[PDB]
């Protein structure tokens, strides 16, 4: 590692313009995600300015803007409170009398910045190295442990660029919500204290009185998770040495059409299939991902799990800007023989759409079968699995602290699993950037089959 830390500090919300306390409940949507304490989000920026300007001006204004935007995102300055004793339930808490506050790390790195941001093969470890390791438990009260929610590590590459590296506990925000926060923080820094986050649709909602647990999912989800939380809680927070490299792929909207029509042409008349930019991009990626395994050296089932934002399907109406987890587990299944065969792309896209219709588009309600979300996931062999985090809906390249849009946005937390992430493309309007992570021998296999599909 060539990352040297310059300063560690604490960012609090504004004093005397906040409540001394804010307690927040743990809805049944948040419970599946309680054991995941890393939802990393890296953002590289071109910054052709002297390290002096960085420290003199850039760090203050970020420290400054972060404080202001915290008065609208208060829970992010608090912690998660995990129960130590049976019969108590988790919660979120911000106590200003505890000096609750996000840890900012001011760092300086001496690596090649144009390398760390590129789309060509990038060592995944170099990327995890730019993130601060949040503690597992910052203090133990008498009912619950206190687990931190957010830390950011700003890191300068002198005369090259800046890398903003955030780390959120997955209990407090899903992909949509966490990107809203990053975009408010950027927005208030760029424009200033008199920045209208409401008008910009970057104003959260923490009211969960309208989140109602009508199917008793909260009780069921807690008890299934009990086993998981014990096992996964004893993982020291340091990033393991990943034997995985990162590569980045870009599809135009037109290259999605070349995939769309490829599916339509493959005589997908028989049953009409739903063909969207999302189901396309996964469909094609999953198909390549399955084939890559073979070229490295069966006829079992391959699974592809993804999340879906229920905020729009809930009842009562749940605000679009509701902050927190609000996701649905979807698991496509398909035959290895079929996904690698002549109709592989067509099989995959059909499979992914057939998973949303039974789950999300379940014409009986989203939560109708939700007592099963937690018990399908575990029935996936780790050997036959693909996952996708993020969504083209989220404005990942709109995070502009005042230096321009980002050079790259990397959901770095993918390496912890057989995952890919799909992000709004930076340079193409309705395109997508697909972040893939694989060992290099494997990764070469992927890209080959990825290139050949056109």
């Amino acid at each position: 590692q060539m990352v040297k830390v310059l300063e560690k500090c604490q960012v609090t919300p504004p004093s005397d313009t906040t409540d001394v306390e804010l307690s927040l409940p743990v809805t049944f949507f948040d419970i599946p995600w309680l054991h995941l304490n890393k939802m990393q989000s890296l953002l590289f920026y071109d910054f052709p300015y002297p390290r002096t300007h960085f420290l003199d001006t850039v760090i203050p204004n970020l420290k400054a803007s972060l404080s202001l935007t915290l008065k609208h995102y208060v829970p992010l300055s608090g912690n998660l409170l995990m129960p130590i004793k049976s019969g108590e339930m988790p919660k979120f808490q911000y106590s200003r009398d505890e000096g609750d506050s996000i840890t900012l790390i001011v760092a300086e790195s001496d690596q090649d910045f144009d390398y760390l941001k590129g789309h060509q093969l990038v060592d995944s470890n170099d990327l995890h190295g730019l993130f601060y390791v949040m503690p597992r438990v910052i203090r133990t009260m008498q009912d619950y442990k206190v687990i931190p929610l957010v830390a950011v590590q700003v890191t300068v590459f002198p005369n090259r660029g800046i890398a903003v590296a955030l780390t959120a506990h997955h209990s407090i925000a899903d992909a949509k919500s966490f990107v809203m926060f990053i975009n408010a923080w950027a927005y208030i820094n760029k424009f200033g204290k008199d920045a209208d986050l409401l008008s910009a649709n970057l104003l959260p909602s923490f009211d969960r009185s309208i989140i109602k647990d009508l199917y008793g999912l909260e009780e069921t989800f807690w008890n299934e998770m009990q086993d998981v939380l014990e096992m996964f809680s004893r993982f020291g927070s340091k990033p393991p040495r990943f034997n995985k490299v990162r590569a980045t792929y870009v599809l135009s909207l037109a290259e999605i059409q070349k995939l769309k029509n490829k599916v339509l042409n493959l005589r997908g008349s028989e049953p009409t299939i739903r063909v969207t930019t999302f189901t396309m991009t996964c469909g094609y990626v999953w198909t390549c991902m399955v084939k890559s395994k073979d070229d490295v050296v069966e006829n079992e089932l391959e699974y592809f799990s993804f999340t879906a934002d229920c905020r729009g399907l809930l009842t009562p109406p749940c605000p679009p800007n509701y902050f927190g987890n609000c996701l649905a587990s979807c698991v496509a299944k398909a035959t290895h023989k079929e996904l690698v065969g002549d109709k592989g792309l067509l099989v995959a896209v059909a499979a992914i759409g057939e998973a949303i219709e039974k789950r999300l588009h379940n014409e009986k309600g989203v939560l109708a079968d939700a007592k099963t979300w937690l018990s399908e996931s575990n029935g996936i062999p780790s050997k036959r699995f693909l996952g996708i985090t993020g969504s083209p809906k989220f404005d990942s390249y709109g995070v502009d602290f005042g230096w321009g849009k980002p050079a790259k946005f990397d959901i770095t937390s993918v390496d912890y699993a057989e995952l890919i992430y799909v992000i709004q493309s930076r340079d193409f309007e309705k395109g997508v950037e697909i972040g893939v992570s694989l060992p290099k021998i494997h990764m070469d296999a992927f890209a080959k089959i990825f290139e050949e599909g056109f």
